[PDB]
C-alpha cells in the first residue's frame, strides 16, 4: 500500500496501470499523434506542440518528428536543443537535458528496466532511475541510454554505443558496452573530422 | 520440381514475387498503415487490428504502434504480450513468441537473410528460418535477432544485442555478437537493479 | 570563410540556415511526408515519389515506407534497389547507391557529422563527406554508416555494425565497430546459410 506514484520516485518495483497515469499517458500520447503526422510545413503547429509536449523546454528547440515518449511530461529539455527523426524516450519518471544538446537519428532513452528474474515481473513490473544528458552533449546514431544514467558535459557519445554506465565530462565514448575512449584535448580545436584541419 | 511456397517451408532460397504472395502482403500491410496511423484514442479499432493482423494472439496482448511487418500473418503471440515502439518483424515465415514477453522499444526479429555470396542473389533471393522465443523472455532496446534463431525460456537480452545465436533457457545474454553473460540465479530474485532488494 | 554550398562540397564546418537551404529541405520533407503517408494501394503513386524524392533513381527502385532524409535530392541511387522500413539517410551531401543494393530495415546513412569539440559546435556546426556504396551490397538491419565511408562492391556488412571506415570489396564485415571479417570466398558459392549447400 504505497501509490504506485511514489514508488516511482523510491526507485521500488511498480506497475502503472492507475492512479491517473494511463489518463496521463493519453494526453501525451495525444499530443504526440498530432506531432508525428503534422505536415512539415505546419511549422507554428509543430512549434507549440514541443513546448506543449514536453513539461520543460527552452527557446529554439527542434525535433524532426516522428517522436516518442511514454508521458512527455517527464521531459525537461534545454536551450538550443536539436533532436532528429524518431528520437524515443521512455519517460516514466525524469530525463533531464541540458543546454545545445545535438540529437542524431534513432537514439532511444530511458529511465526504466524490468527486473532480471522473471518471477519478479510476472505482470510486467518496472524501475525506474532518472537519465540526465548534460550540456553540449552530442549523442550519435543508433544510442541506447539506459536506466539512471548521467552523461557528463561537452562530452559525445558515439554512434552505436549503450550507455549502461555514467559518462564523465569531455570524454568520448563508444562501444557496447558504452566506454571512454578518450579525453577530449585541444587536438580537438584543430581536427574537426579524422585528417581534416580546422584551417584550409 | 518445387514451387517458391515448398521453397520457404524446405529452408531453401527463395524470391516473393509469385504465388500469391506479393498479394498476401499488401494484405497485411494495409492493416498494418490502418494500425500505424490510428489515434490513441481509438482503443477498441487498436485492439481488434492486433488479433487481425497476426495469425495468433493470446489475451492481454500489446502493441505501441508503430508496428512493421511483411505478412504478419506469419507471426504468432502467446498471452500477456507487450511490444514498446516500432517492434519490426520481417515474417516472410514463421515467427514464434511465447507468453509474458516483453519487448523494447526498436528491436528487429528477421526469420530472413539472403546469401552472402552477390552471385546467389542476383535477384534478391532470400532464405527463412523461424525464429522461436521462449516464455518469460524480456529483450532490451535496439536488440536485432536473426534466422532461425530460437530464445530458451526466462532468458533475458541486453540492449543493443545481435543475436545469431540461440540463447539457452535462464540466461542473461549481451553483446554484439550476442554472448551468454551469465545464469540467471536466485541472487535476482531478491535484487533487480544494482543493489535494489525486494521486501515484504 | 566563405559560401555555406561551397564549406560544403569542401569538406569545411558549416551551418545550414541560409543560401535556400531550408526550403530546399521543405520540399523534401513535403514529398517525404507525402510518402510516408501514403497508403499501400496506392503503388503509383508511391512510384513517382520515388522518382520525385531522389536526384537519381534506376529502375526497379523499391521503398518500403517510412523512409527519412534531409533533403532526398542529395541522393543518387542505381538499379534494383530495395531498402525496408525505415531507412534514415542523411544526405546534407551527396550519398550514392550502386546496383542491386538490399537494405534490411532500420538503416542509418549520414554523411554528416559534428566537430566533437564543443566550442567546434556551438552553432551545430557540421562536416559533411559523400557516402558510396558500391553494387550488390547488402546491409543488415541497425546498421549505421558514418560520414565519408565508401562500402566497396559486393560486400556485406552484418546486421548492426557500426561502419566507421571504409570496406573493402568482396568481404563480409560486422562488428561496433565494423570490421573485415573474412573475404568472400567460393564456399559461399555453395552453402548461403549457416550449414545449409545449394543442391544436396
Ligand atoms: C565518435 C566519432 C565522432 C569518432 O571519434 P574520433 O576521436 O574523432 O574518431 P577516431 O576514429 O579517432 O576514434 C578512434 C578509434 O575508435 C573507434 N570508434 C570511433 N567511433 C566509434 C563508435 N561509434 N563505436 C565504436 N568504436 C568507434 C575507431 O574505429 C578507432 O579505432 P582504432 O582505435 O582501432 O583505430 C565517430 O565514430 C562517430 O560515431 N560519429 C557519429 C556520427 C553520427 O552519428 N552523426 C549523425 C549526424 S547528426
Ligand atoms: C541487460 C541489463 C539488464 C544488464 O544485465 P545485469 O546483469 O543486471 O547488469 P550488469 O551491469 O551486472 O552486467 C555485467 C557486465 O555486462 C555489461 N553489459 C550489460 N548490459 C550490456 C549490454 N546490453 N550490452 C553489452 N554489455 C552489457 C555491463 O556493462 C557489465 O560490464 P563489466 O562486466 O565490465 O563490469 C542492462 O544492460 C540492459 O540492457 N537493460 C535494458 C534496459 C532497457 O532496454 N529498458 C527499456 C524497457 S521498456
Ligand atoms: C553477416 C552474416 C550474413 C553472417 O556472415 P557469415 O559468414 O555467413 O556468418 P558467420 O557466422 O560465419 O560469421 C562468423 C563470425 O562472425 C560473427 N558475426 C556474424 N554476423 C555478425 C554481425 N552482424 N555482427 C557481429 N559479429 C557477427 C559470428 O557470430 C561468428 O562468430 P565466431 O567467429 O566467434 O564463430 C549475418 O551475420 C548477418 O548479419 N545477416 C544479416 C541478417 C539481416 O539483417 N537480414 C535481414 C534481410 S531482409
Amino acid at each position: 500500500n504505497m501509490p504506485m506514484t511514489e514508488r516511482i520516485r523510491a526507485g521500488k518495483l511498480f506497475t502503472d496501470m492507475c492512479e491517473g497515469l494511463p489518463e496521463k499517458r493519453l494526453r501525451g500520447k495525444t499530443l504526440m499523434y498530432e506531432f508525428n503526422h503534422s505536415h512539415p510545413s505546419e511549422v507554428e503547429k509543430r512549434e507549440s506542440l514541443i513546448k506543449e509536449m514536453f513539461a520543460t523546454v527552452g527557446e529554439n528547440a527542434w525535433v524532426e518528428p516522428p517522436v516518442y515518449f511514454s508521458y512527455g511530461s517527464n521531459i525537461h529539455i534545454g536551450r538550443n536543443f536539436y533532436a532528429n527523426f524518431n528520437l524515443t524516450i521512455v519517460d516514466d519518471y525524469t530525463v533531464t537535458i541540458g543546454d545545445n544538446v545535438l540529437i542524431a537519428p534513432n537514439v532511444t532513452l530511458s529511465v526504466t528496466g524490468h527486473p532480471v528474474h522473471h518471477e519478479l515481473r510476472k505482470n510486467g513490473e518496472m524501475y525506474s532511475f532518472p537519465i540526465t544528458i548534460g550540456n553540449n552533449v552530442w549523442i550519435g546514431s543508433h544510442v541506447v541510454i539506459n536506466p539512471g544514467v548521467t552523461i557528463g558535459d561537452n562530452s559525445v557519445i558515439g554512434a552505436g554505443s549503450i550507455v549502461t554506465k555514467d559518462i564523465p565530462p569531455n570524454v568520448v565514448a563508444a562501444g557496447v558496452p558504452c566506454r571512454v575512449i578518450r579525453e577530449i584535448n585541444d587536438r580537438d580545436k584543430h581536427y574537426y573530422f579524422k585528417d581534416y584541419k580546422v584551417e584550409s
